[PDB]
């Protein structure tokens, strides 16, 4: 649903497994409603990927309120669907009530390198095995037995035995139109991430949504729509600036992002970046009032679930100064 | 003042440890019975690894690697792993090899990776497409994916092989000490190539004693001898079926749930339905299905049957209680059978 949420991304990009889970669990503890992990094999200078159901898990069972998902996961490459409709069935029925699926169309470096062969699909068909895959899952978590022949997957008199009472809801991650299109049409949530010019979210997301949701005869209020904050918030400039230089690679094209599937030609091209060009995509800020109203356009523009995520390794800095500066406002 | 880490490495004394099975539990209770077995003094805490119960009727299956980390944030001292999981099918070997690595990161000398060859039951199910692979094939696929692990676990790293592929693939975060591999084994060719590539095998009771001494035992000495280790490496892992109960009546009964277990290797490796093994095991009357297992009433007699295991070579003691009260047995265990199995 649609009131407002503030929650926390975990960065599996920047921290070792035992320190991601601490972070997470610091979370909750300084007042979060939720925590999300981004899912790769690999991110390489500091680098890390601890494995994303793993951490799920583990901050599960040492956390009492936080909403925990994936933003995003593949469900259509290295991971095989009805395994992952089973994973998180399980962790919904540990920690009922506060499990979510956070899916995107892929990345070729994740895929690549873990023993994809041949050519890297074009969008068309990473989106068509997203939406094939989603709803696989979704027949799976009925707990019925489901025969299924599509495209790409297959089941053969597959049921989960072990599935939540609220389902496994899906949050859609889209970075344009045709998929957020999708979202409103068939997810639970929708995802984006901030930073990418006022026009994208007016103009391109949001009607895209709406379109989708009155399209499938939908209360766009029923949607959970949520977004990655990037902040660079300290009360130190030189580090408010300094601290979005990791997060290089965000800065980067979409394509380059997606399609890239070397990661030296990644780091390449992420090093390749001036760091005023990297800021850019981050609320840089030294002020509170004015973080809150740079934060607060994108709750005018319609979003509601809002995931901080902070660029700097001192996450409990970050943590720190969201409860005793940002919370207190952005809660109103 | 300093304060050192604590850290005991591998360097493995009779252990006893406990079954999970995921085919009898909700996810919830599952963990929870992990959590009681630690408070019962085991040792250790294996899980089985399945998409789909050997049975229909009360059949479950929590995913096993979230029973591993949710125990493992829960317990202090138990050693953890799946007996066994499949690498080869459903699940890509490169996400087994992050997912194991990241979870002895978390819990520190804690954690096995017990991999076996695979079950229709699992694969066929979850969308392998054309026919089931004959054993030599499965054998040589697991073969395959425990070296590309290996690899992966430290270093980018390309891997080439007839079934699997990496390009580039690194993993970043990989716990000191490693990530101990456990083989499935119920002969000399997986026993001998437990010896050379594993640092356990694990095997199960009921096979009779030259399984063990004359078949099992000396291809895990000539494995490790050809890999220019000591044997004494290995971890030498048993599932011990036992359906323990001063009721005799009641400890026959407790087995029907695992019928299935009773069927042929045949059967239980490439029938893909539940509803199908179910059918088969269920014809099958209850004194068939408990000579599986080790029934006794008496912690006499259940210490006489279970120390022959140790009498042929195994130190790692894993208990599979067929009840449904598996917090009965852990009691029971606790106070009846681990003294006397201590020594």
């Amino acid at each position: 649903m649609a009131e407002l949420k503030l929650g926390y991304k975990a960065s599996a990009e920047q921290f070792a497994p035992r320190e991601l889970v601490e972070l997470a669990v610091a979370a909750e503890a300084h007042g979060m409603d939720s925590a999300t992990v981004s899912d790769h094999f690999q991110p390489h200078q500091g680098g890390h990927a601890p494995f994303s159901l793993s951490w799920m898990t583990a901050v599960g069972e040492r956390t009492n309120r936080l909403l925990l998902g994936t933003s995003v996961l593949t469900p259509t490459f290295r991971y095989n669907p009805a395994v992952i409709a089973q994973a998180f069935a399980t962790m919904g029925c540990l920690y009922p009530n506060r499990v979510f699926l956070g899916v995107g169309t892929g990345e070729a470096l994740n895929e690549i390198a873990t023993g994809y062969e041949g050519a890297w699909p074009e969008f068309k068909e990473r989106f068509a095995r997203l939406r094939e895959s989603v709803g696989l899952m979704r027949q799976l978590w009925s707990g019925d037995r489901v025969d299924f022949d599509g495209d790409y997957y297959r089941l053969k008199g597959a049921s989960i035995y072990d599935v939540p009472d609220g389902g496994v809801p899906v949050y859609i991650a889209a970075g344009g139109p045709a998929v957020a299109k999708y979202a409103g049409r068939a997810g639970d949530g929708f995802i984006c991430t901030s930073g990418k010019g006022e026009e994208l979210y007016t103009e391109k997301l949001m009607p895209a949504v709406r379109e989708g949701a009155a399209a499938a005869d939908r209360s766009v209020d029923g949607i959970d729509k949520m977004i990655e904050i990037k902040i660079s918030y300290d009360p130190d400039p030189e580090l408010a600036m300094n601290n979005t230089r990791f997060w290089a690679p965000l800065s980067l094209t979409a394509e380059q992002k997606h399609s890239i599937d070397d990661p030296i030609e990644m780091e390449k091209a992420a090093d390749a970046l001036p760091i005023e060009q990297i800021a850019k995509r981050w609320i840089v800020a030294s002020d509170p009032d004015e973080a809150v109203e740079k934060v607060g356009q994108y709750v005018t523009w319609g979003l509601n679930h809002l995931v901080f995520h902070a660029p700097g390794h001192d996450q409990r800095r970050f943590l720190e100064l969201f409860q005793s500066d940002l919370a207190p406002r952005l809660r109103r």
